[PDB]
């Protein structure tokens, strides 16, 4: 699929840098015709047929296709796409309140504050999974707040760089996100499905409640070994006054066998809730 090839600077003015990844730099921008602000994600294209630098056209088109399908309060949306010889430029919904990662760094959360965030994450993931979209890179950096200065911030899931449509219940292409957050099936290069996101949600929940990471070792390989072995525990120092239902929720997500793990629908009915890899 080919995108708009006009100069993005003819239609937008760019401002501050919002962040960067391994694929992209993201800048605040303002559309000239409307005065509305967006996040322009510049993704560097591959320069050759066999290069490791940049992102393949297949991968860029997948992220764009997935983003084009999305419309939900807890996910970012895609406004426009441009391209030139060097970059594809995705004009994304702006999330101006910073990462959940930054917010957590500033202040461990009460169970209420943690569930406030978590219910919104679950709603966003319920939407994605209903569409058979596995995000495959859920972690606190990829949850962003609309406004960080309110007592109950609204959030949006970002970073669809690893997202895939799951047509047959599993896909096999070795996707591999961030070691602290990946499920055992990712570590073991097994077929992957929507269940991998549910494991990541378990890890996120553990961190929200404690400020500690359940599998983190001193090296990436050690983290990955810990993940595969389900080598975590609830340290009393962090969890002694945390509710047993909260621990139950996490326990039912941090399950090696993806078939035995809670689904997104299960997680919403749970009594606690219910109303790249190499060094
Ligand atoms: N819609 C947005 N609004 C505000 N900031 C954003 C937005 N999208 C991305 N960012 C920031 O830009 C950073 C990089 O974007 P991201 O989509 O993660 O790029 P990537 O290089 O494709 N993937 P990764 O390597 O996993 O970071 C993020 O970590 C955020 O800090």
């Amino acid at each position: 699929t080919v995108f708009r090839q006009e100069n993005v600077d003819d239609y937008y003015d760019t401002g501050e840098e919002l962040g960067s990844g391994q694929f992209a730099v993201v800048k605040k921008c303002r559309e000239k015709s409307t005065g509305l602000q967006y996040a322009a994600k510049f993704i560097k294209k591959r320069r050759t047929k066999s290069s490791r630098r940049g992102v393949s056209r297949e991968d860029i088109e997948r992220e764009v296709s997935i983003l084009k399908e999305i419309q939900h309060p807890n996910v970012i949306t895609l406004h426009e796409v441009y391209e030139n010889k060097t970059d594809v430029i995705l004009i994304l919904e702006l999330v101006a309140g910073g990462e959940l990662f930054d917010f957590l760094a500033e202040k461990s959360l009460t169970e209420e504050e943690a569930t406030e965030f978590l219910k919104q994450i679950l709603n966003g993931v319920y939407y994605l999974h209903s569409l058979q979209i596995a995000h495959f890179d859920l972690k606190p950096e990829n949850i962003m707040l609309l406004d960080r200065n309110v007592p109950k911030p609204r959030i949006k899931i970002i970073d669809f760089g690893l997202a895939h449509k799951i047509d047959f219940g599993n896909e096999f292409k070795n996707i591999f996100g961030t070691p602290e957050f990946v499920a055992p099936e990712i570590v073991n290069y097994e077929p992957l499905g929507l269940e991998a996101d549910m494991w990541s949600i378990g890890v996120i929940t553990y961190i929200l409640l404690s400020g500690a990471s359940p599998f983190l070792g001193d090296t990436k390989q050690e983290t990955l070994a810990n993940v595969s072995a389900v080598n975590y525990e609830f340290e009393d120092e962090y969890f002694s006054n945390t509710s047993a239902l909260a621990k139950d929720f996490i326990r039912r997500l941090l399950v090696k066998d993806p078939k035995k793990r809670m689904t997104i629908q299960d997680s919403l009915q749970h009594p606690w809730i219910k109303p790249p890899q190499f060094e």
